[PDB]
């Protein structure tokens, strides 16, 4: 009873009307929770899906909508209801051909190759959490990536605004109906073809390496199968990358999450650090690429050491505040050749310096980690350590200070004038953040900065809790020396 | 995989009202089907729950409705959709209070405990099929057992009533509020203790041997459990109980009303282990006046058992509800049939379920070894010796759609040879010599050896059931010539 109890309570549970907690919250990674807790239940679907339906052509959107589903088993009837909704309007569904699953990045591929080519601009619809058996629900406007802000706020208010008034102003279809519809898409079809355009295929085939592809039972089996078979790839598909580790009997083992957005890369050292890899995996690229006036993009709590990575590489960094949405403008206009976050999530331009995905794409970071011991005649780890020596070693951490629910509220109005030490673990503070250098947008929380540390910190948008990061060039001791006093002065200020 | 769309689709696909095979199809064995198929959905259990709900009073329950539900995936929404319907007309619903699965007997139990002790009688519902991709509505009236064809006819048309109006007149609650108003019942714990009543569970404790059990990933994993644990009995519970390191060894369907005997000599043909059962029993208990049911395709070594035992037979067409009254009023002390189904009287005469009880079955093939010193199997065998050795063949015949209407008109006129494998053919039936109702099909005996050929209600097949015991190449002449006389008829 915990799988069809799961989707039994999709149907047969519904939000409390009146608690605002289980009505829509669409935000930076769209809508999420789980049936066991009444959060993403078919009522939610309906409404989310029916205001998007509603909301589409101010979106700019008047093509067709890419849908998409990954392997979390709450996915499964969301498909169903949205894809019921959405025919119900006579909007133009596309739904996957080869297979049933769709990775996040092949349907942000899908909108770009067709706005770049079609007036009435498509959008696509995901069904994905992200990651442990909740449901998500996901939107990418003509950009081809996460939604901004504006655009989530919208469809968030009139999707509770139709759920508060007990979804009588949904339109549905008959799910066979609605199949009926549907127009089946290739997908990875499209991905297999264009990615070469992105990364070095031809490298890769004649490396002479084997590797290794564990889609973890997510949504990318289809696609990687397909990559190997039709560009001679030397890769094993094998059924982030928890324990592929399995077997570091590979030159390198790739690995990804359900809708295959994020990477993990194993080596026979084993399963390297996400922050560790984005390093080396800038470095690749902008000693290859020619992305003329392309800046590094990066969340104000990534690794530091991209920075000193661009840096070294005379590129300047554009720092954005958590959420890969912050990216897409940049990647999509070209001015940003990578971007990335702390969260094992990344994607960059193709050679030509246009897009190739606006969302993270964790097959395209996967196959680089390839192309880069392809053409490196180097491991991505030994290219990390060969970062670490000369531009500086990092020690991340981070951790959770529990806090009363009204000091939770204290650190939302918190800024960076009421917390001004004059050092850092001993180093003289450079700088005290609540915007973004990149965007000057507010950044929720606040971001000390030191020659060789920083510190930042965010409530959490779950729990009573605040959420601090910290890293270091300086060591374990010193970093320890970061948190504590990041810590205390937390406490100070929320006193 | 496929399982997350299983479920999907019991709520997203519905029946075609243009289409009979899609509707409620109410049988012997309740209602199955499969959301694959767009038979078994979320329509099916609105009509059927809200039929029963309407016309429970009529069935003379007016008390609790029993609900239960077994292993099978469909089977929970299904759960979840009929308790929601059944609060809402104010039914008293009782539920499974140790885990979430609950056989088909211990509902058939507390039924029978239950209107034993009140006058507001009560009634059960069951949601089991039959393969894992589907599932089943089944309904036990007051008698405790399955429903006879009345009720079953009356639930029938009301839920496709329904259905035909867009279910319009079903009403129910959400979920949470229907479950909040669910009244927890522990099934198991009363089985536990009554039990005792029907098979000697001290024999087994101290019998020293060491049984094994495999719910087989079904509901009777807590029953077992508790019985080993409540009574000291040597049961260690884990047909592939092909893993023979006990001394017997049983098996359970999902809703337990099936029952699989292994010794070391191997998996027991169910028909052979009811002939040694019903030995055991009528050589162990005093039910004065107690008949012996068997439907028409069973075995007929029972009816020489029964006969070495100076008691009558009781023989009925398919379909355990055939057996339900004779239990109840304790005319019939042993009620078996040859899909591996069977139960009998406690000790004193009173039924102690009258529906199929696999866990019964299973306690008493221990009781069996135990009180006799004797393996079933062995009893079996010993049994074959003396009153003869049956050697039973099935076979499903292909028929064109147009011989399957014909089938349904074939009649003791049509199928009646003079003799049987060289034998003299005593008698030509197509009505069952126990009640006298017609079994749905014919069935020719001779001394040694019978066949019986009916329709099956699911697809265009005859079945032929035809058992000697002359040995196997004398069945092989009884199979021929009734597949013979079969398409001859129907030609």
């Amino acid at each position: 009873m915990e799988i069809t109890r799961l989707l039994t309570l999709y149907y047969e549970a519904t939000p409390d009307p009146q608690n605002p907690l289980e009505g829509v919250r669409f935000g930076t990674s769209g809508h999420r929770g789980s049936s066991l807790k009444a959060t993403f239940t078919e009522a939610h679907v309906l409404a989310i899906a029916q205001a998007i339906a509603e909301l589409r052509p101010s979106f700019g959107a008047t093509g067709p909508l890419f849908l998409a589903k990954d392997t979390h088993a709450l996915s499964e009837p969301a498909w169903a209801t949205a894809l019921s909704v959405f025919a119900a309007h006579g909007i133009e569904v596309r739904v996957e051909a080869d297979g049933d699953y769709t990775p996040t990045p092949l349907v942000s591929l899908a909108i770009l190759e067709h706005n770049a080519h079609h007036e009435a601009k498509a959008d696509g619809v995901l069904l994905t959490p992200s990651p442990p058996e909740d449901g998500g629900f996901k939107y990418n406007p003509p950009t081809g990536g996460p939604a901004n802000a504006r655009i989530t706020r919208a469809i968030e208010e009139r999707a509770n605004a139709l759920l508060q008034e007990g979804l009588k102003g949904v339109k549905r279809l008959p799910l066979r109906e609605a199949l009926a519809r549907a127009k089946p898409f290739d997908y990875a079809g499209l991905y297999v073809e264009k990615v070469a355009e992105a990364v070095d295929l031809e490298a890769i085939r004649a490396s002479g390496l084997r590797i290794g592809v564990d889609p973890l039972g997510g949504a990318s089996l289809r696609v990687w199968e397909r990559l190997a078979e039709s560009h001679g790839l030397p890769l094993e598909v094998v059924n982030m990358a928890g324990l592929l580790a399995l077997k570091d009997r590979f030159d390198l083992a790739i690995g990804n999450d359900p809708d295959a957005d994020r990477h993990g890369i194993v080596t026979p050292r084993g399963l390297m650090n996400p922050n560790h890899y984005l390093a080396a995996a800038l470095h690749h690229l902008y000693t290859t690429r020619s992305w003329p006036g392309a800046k590094v993009g990066k969340t104000a709590v990534t690794s530091a050491l991209l920075d000193r990575v661009a840096q070294a590489l005379g590129r300047e960094v554009y720092e954005t505040p958590v959420g890969f949405k912050h990216f897409v403008a940049g990647l999509l206009e070209g001015w940003l050749g990578f971007a990335g976050e702390e969260s094992a999530g990344a994607s960059f331009l193709r050679f030509d310096g246009r897009p190739f995905s606006t969302d993270k794409d964790g097959i395209l970071m996967g196959l680089l980690a390839a192309e880069l011991m392809a053409k490196r005649g180097q491991a991505p780890d030994a290219l990390y350590e060969a970062l670490a020596e000369k531009l500086g070693r990092p020690y991340y951490a981070r951790k959770d200070l529990p806090v009363s629910p009204e000091a939770k509220a204290r650190l939302a109005r918190l800024s960076a004038k009421e917390v001004h030490p004059s050092t850092l673990a001993g180093e003289p503070v450079l700088q005290v953040l609540d915007r973004a250098t990149g965007n000057g947008e507010p950044l929720g929380g606040i971001k000390v900065v030191a020659a060789n540390a920083w510190f930042a910190v965010r409530p959490s948008g779950t729990e009573d809790v605040a959420k601090v990061y910290a890293e270091s060039f300086l060591g374990e001791a010193h970093l320890e020396r970061v948190l504590e006093e990041a810590t205390a002065l937390l406490h100070k200020a929320l006193a």
